[PDB]
């Protein structure tokens, strides 16, 4: 590019030496000025006519002179900002000089150069301040004009989508003054946990303006950054991915035996979904997933299609790591030799093949692992629990693989008949082998059951646990042991109800959970039934938990990484990749 | 495959079932007992096949510390899933060990124990 | 008093917390362990003060005679009141002892244990 930007004042002949500043010749020079009659563009035009290959652009701030008023000052600042935005190279930083002009415009332009990047900002000083062109020519022949620069200024790597969102606006005035960044500048320091909660140490290298940008509260209009945000999902159910629509249709279309498909029943529609205006129960929430599940997933081709579609959705949502909860027994069928082990092996090999084929082409691949759900009183006899644990440990014993079995899961209906203090003796062996347990101790479960899950089952995670705020001792031990607490915003909002739900008074406790120090993680539960993936799940926190900050979201991602059951080396590689990606996304996020 | 091949020829054939042993390695890799038990439990569930797994075994280094009241924490589900348990005791152990193996592990069979006569 | 004196002058200070060591005797007056646990619980119940009680040390002769399969029912009490427990199983011990010290005593921190290399 090689574009100059300069301010023209009384000393109008400072541009030629700025052009001569480069030691190899220059390409295009652009000058900004006010509407005062002092400036004489004729001299500069005649000087630059000797180099017709150089694009001379002269712009004058209409209806402004002497910048003597605060209103005049802000008018000049906004026109100068717009001109800088509309007069910069697309993908290289330009060269800028500011020796022309009084302190006001000079300081404003220097701050703008810091604020939008500049390849090199410098100053031109002349001992005698030449007026005629031959005088400054003779001065440069000896070397009187010296060159003063403070160094290369990277600026911010990405801020220029202001010029896309804001058009040329050739017809405008002081009325449509844009204070887009000034309130961000005002809230830089006007507003300990938010100070040193900094995860991903490379965020320190990140320039300060975007740091304070992260310190701002979350808003609904950050959906683009949320989607570009690399995320982690740990509480994901395979049986609730596709429930209706084109996804369900194309999952049905790939089944081995079409005649065994009920292509008639569809779930009942709920107005406003996923933003439910009326509270719902667990029974209706599960009935919404009746069209899918074990009743339709028996077909092997249907299973492969569902797994591939779920993995594709995970990759699309920019999720860089996930863990899937699956129920092998539900999809087993002894009629076609479809044992539970066979179903689990099919899922494992499909995921491994998908991950390997995505990694071979060097694209973005979502590393995924499986969780074996061990339900309570779901199919009859409780020996199914022992069967599930035995299958899970035998599967983990495979030894070599990419998509492995991290651990088991403990899920039940509400309480009592599905309490978490019944199967310690059964769990001894499986927990001794080296798996992990994520008890669903929550959703209107008394604190005693959560205590048993934490201290007798050695559960490393707790599902939901929304009402943990009323057990100070249980809280204290949870934070003291950093036990992960998976929470599903949309699912719990739909099935329980939280502000701003109509006719509701209770509010979501996630903000207090984060302030206390619980290793909270945000998940999706059932994508199809709730109708919301991880991106909108995180986005809804702005209107669910007011005052939530962006650094809080980054700490949520960090906690999700922390509580996942992975080896140390894999955790280190994942952390490095996540930190680099996080730095890139926050570099290119303040652009918009 | 061998059983089906012999049966197709209509010649006399020998039906064979498999028992998964649980070696009493004692101190070494204490998780091996649980791994073997779970392997047997999930392997008997393949269903299809003339040959199958019908039970587990408790053979290994027999000792007073290795008595039936030492691994009894891990057998709460072997009978739950419908397996069968044998045992190897009495060659050098105590009749109390045989008694608990009969009554704690619910061992349907028993190995050796040539000194039963001394305990009417 | 020392911490407050150092802090009030705006100088570098060393925050210090005490751990009550449940001394191992295993010979006489075995109620001393329960007395130590009760003393530690009441001491942590003070609440106020920059310096407080945060944990109990299970030190002493870490041999097999005093492993972690003795007083876990008693340590239920200390775990209930949100008090940390530090174990000590690092000299002349078997991997089994470290294992149920971690999983029954619920030792949130472990002492020594120099021979973890041989127990993957
Ligand atoms: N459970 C079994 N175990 C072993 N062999 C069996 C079994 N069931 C059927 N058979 C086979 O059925 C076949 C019936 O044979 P059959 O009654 O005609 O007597 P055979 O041919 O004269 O003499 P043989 O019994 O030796 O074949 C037997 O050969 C036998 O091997
Ligand atoms: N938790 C803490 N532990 C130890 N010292 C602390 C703690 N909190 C505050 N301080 C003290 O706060 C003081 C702040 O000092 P300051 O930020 O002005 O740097 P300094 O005086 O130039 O050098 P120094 O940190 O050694 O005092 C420190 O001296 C530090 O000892
Ligand atoms: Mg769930």
């Amino acid at each position: 590019s090689r574009v100059l930007l300069c301010s023209a004042g009384h000393s109008s002949m400072v541009v030629p030496e700025a052009f001569h500043a480069v030691p190899e010749g220059f390409e295009e020079v652009h000058v900004f000025t006010t509407d005062s009659e002092k400036f004489n563009p004729v001299v500069l035009n005649d000087f630059f006519h000797s180099l017709p290959n150089v694009r001379f652009s002269i712009t004058k701030c209409h209806g402004l002179a002497d910048i003597l008023n605060e209103r005049d000052f802000e008018f000049y600042q906004e026109m100068l900002w717009q001109w800088y935005l509309t007069k910069m190279p697309d993908n290289e930083l330009p060269y800028v000089c500011l020796s022309g002009g009084i302190k006001s415009m000079s300081a404003s332009l220097q701050k703008a150069a810091t604020l939008f990047g500049a390849q090199s900002v410098f100053h031109v000083l002349a001992d005698n301040n030449p007026r005629n062109i031959e005088e400054m020519f003779d001065a440069l022949q000896k070397g009187q004009i010296h060159f003063i620069e403070m160094g290369y200024e990277p600026g911010w790597a990405a801020l220029r989508r202001l010029k896309k969102i804001l058009p040329i606006n050739e017809g405008c005035s002081r009325d449509n003054f844009k204070p887009l960044i000034s309130k961000s500048i005002e809230e830089i320091l006007s507003n300990t946990g938010k100070s040193n909660q900094l995860p991903f140490p490379s965020l320190a290298i990140l320039p300060p303006i975007a740091q304070q940008w992260l310190q701002l509260p979350l808003s609904a209009n950050d959906g683009a950054w949320i989607q570009n945000l690399p995320k982690v999902d740990l509480h994901c159910h395979l049986g609730g991915f596709a429930t209706s629509g084109s996804l369900l249709d194309q999952v049905r279309g790939a089944a081995s035996e079409p005649d065994l498909i009920d292509r008639t029943f569809s779930p009942q529609e709920i107005a406003g979904w996923p933003r439910s205006h009326k509270s719902i129960s667990l029974d209706k929430y599960m009935e919404l997933g009746n069209a899918n599940g074990s009743k339709l997933l028996k077909d092997k081709g249907c299973l492969i299609r569902q797994v591939e579609l779920l993995y594709q959705s995970l990759v699309n949502d920019n999720v860089a790591y996930a863990e899937i909860r699956c129920s092998p027994n539900n999809y087993a069928d002894k009629n076609k030799n479809r044992s539970a082990w066979v179903v689990l092996q099919d899922i494992n090999d499909t995921f491994t093949r998908l991950i390997t084929e995505a990694k071979q082409k060097n694209q973005f691949y979502c590393h995924v692992n499986l969780l074996v759900i061990a339900s309570r009183k779901f199919s009859g006899d409780l020996s199914d629990i022992s069967k599930h644990l035995a299958l899970a440990i035998t599967a983990m014993q495979q030894g070599e693989g990419v998509c492995r079995i991290v651990g088991v899961d403990l899920a039940g209906f509400e309480n009592k008949e599905t309490r978490a203090s019944y199967y310690e003796h059964d769990f001894k062996a499986v927990h001794r082998c080296g798996l992990a347990v994520t008890a669903h101790a929550g959703e209107n479960d008394d604190p005693e059951g959560i205590w048993q899950a934490v201290y007798s089952l050695h559960a490393r995670r707790l599902g939901h646990a929304l009402n943990l705020l009323e057990a100070p001792d249980l809280m204290r031990t949870v934070i003291e042991r950093k036990i992960g607490v998976e929470m599903c915003p949309y699912a719990n909002y739909q099935i329980k109800g939280f502000a701003p739900m109509p006719n509701f008074s209770a509010l979501y406790p996630l903000k207090k959970y984060l302030e206390a120090g619980i290793l909270v993680s945000v998940n999706t539960d059932n994508i199809g039934i709730s109708g919301a993936n991880l991106s909108e799940n995180l986005l809804i926190l702005a209107d669910l938990c007011p005052g939530i900050s962006r650094m809080d979201v980054l700490t949520i991602i960090r906690n999700s990484i922390e509580t996942a059951f992975i080896s140390h080396d894999f955790r280190m590689e994942l952390l490095k990749f996540f930190d680099r990606k996080i730095y890139d996304v926050c570099l290119i996020s303040i652009k918009n």
